[PDB]
């Protein structure tokens, strides 16, 4: 058995599988959504220490969702993606307590960073 845990909501692209095989390759339990509330409920379902979803979502952006969920507790810790055109929001999302804002174009090995700086991770 490991000690990790992450989730992973909408950007589904063959990136979380990426970081997946990764947080997998130790054995950590990691889940995925389709939405806010999905991801609400797979959030406790998996209580991961780490959540990765994208503001950019089909019915309903994510500017509330992300709003409401970190409205609801500030114990919540997700990260938002989503191109460096909406600053404005990604911007809110920082006043928010969110983790941080990654751009489409981002890398796994950035992400180890963050995740090996919050998280007891072992990246490379």
């Amino acid at each position: 058995m490991m000690n990790e845990k992450i989730l992973i909501v909408d950007d589904q692209y063959g990136i979380r599988i990426l970081l997946n095989e990764v947080f997998n390759k130790e054995g950590y339990q990691t889940f995925q959504a389709a939405n806010g509330l999905q991801a609400l409920d797979i959030v406790t379902k998996e209580r991961p220490d780490l959540v990765l979803l994208d503001m950019k979502i089909p019915g309903m952006d994510g500017i509330e969702i992300l709003k409401r969920m970190k409205v609801i507790d500030e114990n919540i810790r997700v990260i938002i993606m989503t191109a460096y055109g909406e600053l404005d929001m990604i911007q809110e999302s920082k006043e928010l307590g969110a983790l941080t804002h990654f751009a489409k174009p981002f890398d796994i090995d950035e992400i180890r960073d963050a995740v090996k700086k919050y998280l007891p991770l072992k990246s490379n």
